């Protein structure tokens, strides 16, 4: 039978095609993840629906009844069969579904305007009239809210504080507070990239804060884990993640 | 206690010196022996370090299609883990298991400074200066497979001059660097831990490829996912990244 595979909208990995005519089914969306899945389809020779989460979150653990959302919970109930989207490999996701091996490699790293001072997160964590944040409830904000490192755990209570203002829904919120106000936007590097060939007044603050990739999620026990971290590994070595990688960015 | 395979390679694994004798897990340090004793700190298993009966890493006899190497052991179960700068790799985790990477890298050029040669390119053009990688490794693989001009044309070089540029250990080729007119085809991971310590040689050219060092399990492990895990743990913890910073 045909797979059912979630996903979510994130430039440049999962977007709608724009066109004059209506598109319908598969045929909506395009993007780095999106040939991904093409190409994981043609190797393991199945076929697929590509279907938007329908909460709209990549997945994070709820802190007061442990439950999970987003694409994640889609895995654990097995209302999705693979999860292909930007999706940070993680401890915390691991322990309640599979994920593939990576598919690209990236980092927590800064985004702000070009032309200031600002030079690393440590400068950033020790003032509060430029303002910073990242998306709520993600791998990049869980990561300063466990870290045990004194500059991190500073901005975890600074963004914790003020949670209401500085922590965003999307990349795209916080890239549009980046543009519209003294913000800068603590993101994963590979969108970031992408965000700063296409907005020359925009740089990346610093290097990588921590390591991490993007995997393929499944859920846990899945016929198809194996499958697919073989399929992954086959595109890494016929350099054809490589070349997805420079289409999209 | 689970019994774990690797294999001698600096700084990964190597034999710690001592005044006085040394006994069992005691005669071994390196990264991947620091990355164990944190495995086994969140796992909380003990564990005895064998290094590979046959001195080898792993592919597989074209011939026969017999694996040998740390693969080898997994597949008969003659270790529970493997952990080594063992390159995931697609032949290899359809006999094995590998958890999410500890390290990323990629096969690169070890050569000296200052000469002609800026890339691979350069190399494949030319036969004066000779070339070659570890025999029967991934970085030997990934040229034997490769459908790029330039790297069959190093293949085809290379597996013709077998004898003399393929050599048995990363060892061995960087002594080769060091003492011939040779270019070194390796891992970018060895390779920054060779040119810290010898300011004559660099890296030319970029990254050729993208791959992980995972650690091995045989299939069906009641190990594999705890053993993901607390690498993501370690990862997170910023543990892997003090520990390249020790030995690097
Ligand atoms: N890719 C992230 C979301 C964005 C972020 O946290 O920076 C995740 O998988 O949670
Ligand atoms: N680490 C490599 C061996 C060295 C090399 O091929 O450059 C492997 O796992 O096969
Ligand atoms: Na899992
Ligand atoms: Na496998």
């Amino acid at each position: 039978r045909s797979l059912i595979v979630t996903t979510i909208l994130e430039e440049p990995y999962v977007l709608f095609k724009k066109s004059d005519k209506p598109l319908y089914g598969n045929d909506r969306f395009e993007g780095y993840c999106i040939d991904l899945l093409r190409e994981l389809s043609t190797i393991l020779g199945f076929t697929y629906e590509i279907r938007l989460v329908e909460d709209g979150k990549y997945g994070a653990q709820d802190d007061v009844n442990g439950q999970w959302n987003g694409m994640v919970r889609e895995l654990i109930d097995h209302k999705a069969d693979l999860a292909v989207a930007p999706l940070a490999i993680t401890y915390v996701r691991e322990k309640v579904i599979d994920f593939s091996a990576p598919f690209m490699t990236l980092g927590i790293s800064i985004l702000y305007r070009k032309g200031t001072p600002i030079d690393s997160a440590d400068d950033l964590a020790k003032q509060t009239k430029i303002e910073y944040g990242a998306v709520e409830d993600g791998a990049t904000m869980t990561f300063f809210k466990k870290s045990k490192i004194s500059t991190y755990d500073k901005m975890w209570a600074f963004m914790s504080s003020r949670r209401q203002s500085v922590l965003v829904k999307s990349n795209e919120e916080g890239i549009q507070r980046v543009l519209t106000s003294d913000y800068a936007f603590l993101m994963e590097s590979t969108t970031i990239e992408f965000v700063t060939q296409r907005n020359c007044n925009l740089t990346q603050i610093g290097g990588l804060i921590d390591s991490k990739g993007y995997g393929v999620g499944t859920p846990m026990g899945s016929p198809y884990r194996d499958k697919i971290t073989i399929a992954i590994l086959q595109l890494q070595e016929e350099g054809k993640l490589h070349m997805m990688k420079e289409k999209w960015w």
